[PDB]
């Protein structure tokens, strides 16, 4: 039962590494999963719904890893605390580049993809703002910008910068320099006066 | 001659305010410009080429305004110098929201749109890095990150943040707060140690 669904998902992820969703057919997905085209339609109504499920898995993987980090006590080294959190996103999405690339392109055409991304960005921005607020409460960070607005711009920067680096876009920060670049901007803007 | 081309462009910009490019037909563009469908094809091969020309005009408008600012002497107030430059982009793209929205969505499907955006982002990032380098040379800014990498991430942040604010995306920084938010992040990351 679930083995066929997982085979369809694993096939779509493998094919997305070599070509976009528009160049992948239902025949290609069914062939790779070792099933017929009508058996595919039992599990998914379209190749677009396969992508949505793949993105949902990657997004929940990053969210669960962040929750594991958030539940444990806070790092006493301010810079390190932010670097470890940004690293969760760099590693999770960076381990699924083809899904990340396809998922971002789908946001323009799919209401479901746009809604899924929006829900998780709101969660991640709210947590970021809560940590900035805690840093301000303990006197470690100055009260400069509204914390939720600052958190919004820094999360949007990471989204655009990490995904440009993974895709090797021109322009982009080299993947081997992107974590240090983002951490510097987060620490200086959060603690800087 | 040029009046018909300008009428097609003005019609496309007006129609993009109410619906996406996919929902606008060549008949709609020809009707608004007061021409026939075959006369339209004399000026443009597709509605996609009309969008490309609109984006080219907005991008050159922002670049020319930045060049006017760059040619004049530098502002003695460090924060203000960066705010005036970011404001060129906020005002130029913010005065053409429908073209900005459509142009960004087209980057995923059009090689020509992606190439045009890439060329101008490289120019704007290189100028940004040159100003950071001048600030470091005069001892006003510390030598922290490689200037070109820092410039890349800050320009990508502005692209994503300004365009999310203009589109009223969830999440986004309110349009009335986006300039102060970006300037704070630019100044703290450029001058901060
Ligand atoms: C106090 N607890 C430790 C702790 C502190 C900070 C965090 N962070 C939350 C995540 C945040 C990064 C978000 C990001 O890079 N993206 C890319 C695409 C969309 C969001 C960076 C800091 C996590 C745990
Ligand atoms: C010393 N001369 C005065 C001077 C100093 C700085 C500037 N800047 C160049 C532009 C830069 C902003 C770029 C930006 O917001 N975007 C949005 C979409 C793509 C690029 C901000 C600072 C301009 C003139």
């Amino acid at each position: 039962g679930d083995d066929r669904e997982l085979a369809i998902l694993a096939t779509a992820e493998n094919l997305l590494e070599d070509r976009p969703l528009a160049d992948i057919s239902v025949d290609d997905l069914a062939k790779g999963a070792g099933i017929s085209r009508p058996t595919f339609y039992f599990y998914f109504p379209s190749k677009e719904a396969v992508l949505l499920t793949l993105l949902d898995r990657v997004v929940n993987q990053a969210d669960m890893a962040l929750q594991t980090l958030a539940e444990n006590p806070a790092d006493t080294d301010r810079e390190n605390m932010w670097r470890t959190g940004i690293n969760v996103f760099f590693e999770t999405f960076g381990s699924h580049k083809a899904v990340t690339r396809a998922g971002q392109a789908a946001r323009a055409t799919s209401v479901e993809v746009a809604e899924l991304w929006s829900t998780f960005m709101q969660k991640w921005i709210a947590y970021t703002a809560a940590v900035i607020d805690a840093e301000r409460d303990r006197g470690a960070a100055p009260r400069t910008l509204p914390a939720h607005e600052l958190a919004t711009a820094l999360n949007l920067m990471n989204e655009r910068t990490l995904f440009a680096s993974f895709a090797g876009e021109q322009p982009s920060v080299p993947e081997a320099r992107v974590l240090d670049t983002l951490v510097h901007i987060w620490v200086t803007s959060i603690y800087g006066e």
